[PDB]
């Protein structure tokens, strides 16, 4: 379904990419998005899919647009417009200077100091999960580890009951990769309906959990409001439930298929943090955007006030102008350039948590299950959206070749 071309959009800039179902998805979702970087596609294009919006395809343009909040506002950051309009999460729906007091609170709850405190718990949950799985010689990685590991950590941090995960996880996914069963707004309001009473409970009798801390936070010489607390906690949930979860699967699918890269990390565990960064570049997975606050000419293209522009975080590290042989995974890549965690004032507040979760997974998995592969003949299917994902990841291994810790 192609929305008719706006008058200011030249025909030669039309490239009808569908971010929710790209044509070459079978090849892998990063491969599919990478068609935007083939020689036939201009650096900045208009797609008529999903209501009609711009797409920047190059690292340099993506970075520039993310720095320039004056022209490119976060107020409406999702495609389609209906989602972007309904999107009211804090701090990401705000531009500076208003954004700044809230970002600092968010940093306080999921930032590095909190990760440092959680190190042992992170280690423990990973080891316990992996030790439980090891004697099986098989798992569906997405549901047996990729989901429970970072989600149980977040749920613990947020002080929310684990029994609520299936319901909460379902709703989160409707905001990033919708079933078609709910609109973005329904899912958001459902999440909000869950949060509202808890936030009230924790303003009256605060705890030490992340939600108590947000709800009782100080921003700008005043306490956060109940509704502001609600909008920040909703975003923290989504970050906790639908980011690392998907990334781990892209990484493990790759490792399962490439024993040499596994052996590299097994024999040289000191290369794991470097590997994690390269994996973050190659299997980048997030794409949101901004909305034009005024008419603006950007790299020779006129944008009209109210135009939406998708600025795919995924695309920067896959840009050959940024990394030679971008689809090639090289753990000793001299300069790993990417914007997987974003760019400008909205750069991911949870990046340290993500990195810790990844590096711990890489270390403890390869230690206990050094040798594994994708199940015989099984076809790996990726899913595309605001955050991309892996639908299923069946793995098999000989437990004899596995090592108990
Ligand atoms: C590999 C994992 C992750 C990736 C790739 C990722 C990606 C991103 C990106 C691209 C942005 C900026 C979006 C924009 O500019 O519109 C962002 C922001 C944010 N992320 Fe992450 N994220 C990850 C993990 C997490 C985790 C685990 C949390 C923990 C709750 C989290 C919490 C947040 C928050 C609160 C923001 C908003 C910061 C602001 O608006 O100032 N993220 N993330
Ligand atoms: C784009 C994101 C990855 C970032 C954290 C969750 C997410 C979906 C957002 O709405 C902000
Ligand atoms: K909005």
């Amino acid at each position: 379904n192609l929305a008719p071309l706006p008058p200011h959009v030249p025909e030669h800039l039309v490239f009808d990419f569908d971010m929710y179902n790209p044509s070459n998805l079978s090849a892998g979702v990063q491969e599919a998005w990478a068609v935007l970087q083939e020689s036939n596609v201009p650096d900045l294009v208009w797609t008529r899919c999903n209501g009609g919006h711009w797409i920047a395809t190059r690292g340099q343009l993506i970075r520039e647009a993310y720095e320039d909040y004056r022209h490119f506002s976060s107020e409406c950051p999702f495609i389609p417009r209906e989602a972007g309009e309904a999107y009211d999460f804090i701090p990401t729906s705000m531009d500076p200077p208003e954004q700044r007091q809230f970002r600092a609170l968010a940093n306080q709850v999921v930032g590095m100091p909190v990760v440092d405190k959680l190190e042992n718990r992170i280690q423990e949950l990973a080891c316990s999960l992996i030790e439980s799985l090891r004697p099986q010689g098989q798992c569906n990685f997405t549901e047996d580890y990729a989901e429970p590991f970072p989600i149980r950590i977040f749920m613990l941090l947020a002080g929310l009951p684990e029994e609520d995960i299936p319901h909460l996880k379902y709703l989160t996914d409707q905001m990033t990769r919708p079933d078609g069963s709910m609109t973005f707004a329904e899912a958001k309001e459902a999440l909000y309906d869950y949060l509202i009473p808890i936030i009230e409970q924790r303003r009256q009798k605060p705890g030490t959990d992340a939600i108590s801390i947000v709800a009782n936070g100080q921003v700008n010489g005043r306490p956060i409001t109940s509704d502001e607390a609600k909008r920040m906690c909703g975003l923290l949930l989504v970050g906790g439930l639908d980011t690392v979860v998907n990334f781990l699967s892209f990484s493990m699918e790759f490792l399962a298929k490439s024993p040499e890269h596994r052996q590299e990390l097994i024999e040289r565990p000191e290369r794991i943090p470097a590997a994690c960064e390269e994996l973050l570049r190659r299997f980048s997975l997030v794409a949101d955007g901004r909305i034009l606050t005024s008419d603006y000419e950007f790299h020779g293209v006129q944008l009209k006030k109210g135009d939406q522009i998708l600025l795919p975080q995924m695309l920067s590290g896959l840009d050959e102008r940024e990394n030679a042989a971008p689809m090639h995974v090289d753990f000793s890549r001299q300069k790993v350039s990417h914007t997987t965690f974003g760019h400008g004032s909205h750069l991911c507040a949870g990046q340290h948590l993500a990195r810790r979760e990844i590096i711990v997974t890489l270390k403890e998995w390869l230690t206990r299950i050094p040798d594994f592969s994708i199940a015989p003949g099984a076809q790996i299917q990726h899913k595309s959206g605001i955050v991309s994902g892996v639908q299923a990841l069946p793995l098999v291994w000989d437990p004899a070749t596995t090592k108990a810790v």
